């Protein structure tokens, strides 16, 4: 970090932030999933009541 600051990383946390994420949330989750750009959402969002949307239904096989 510069001129000291917590243990997130701010580009890491606006760039969430812009998908309307609490700064407090998103602060720490990064600092829990060490500055972790992706896994931060992950978390904000698994415990934040809300569905995965992974693009169109491709499965694995044709059972």
């Amino acid at each position: 970090g510069s001129s000291g600051s917590s243990g997130v990383d701010e580009k890491a946390l606006k760039h969430i932030t812009e998908m309307g994420f609490s700064k407090e949330a998103s602060r720490q989750a990064l600092m829990d999933n060490g500055n972790n750009l992706e896994a931060a959402l992950n978390v904000l969002l698994t415990s934040n009541k809300q569905k995965p949307v992974m693009g169109p239904p491709s499965g694995p096989s044709s059972g």
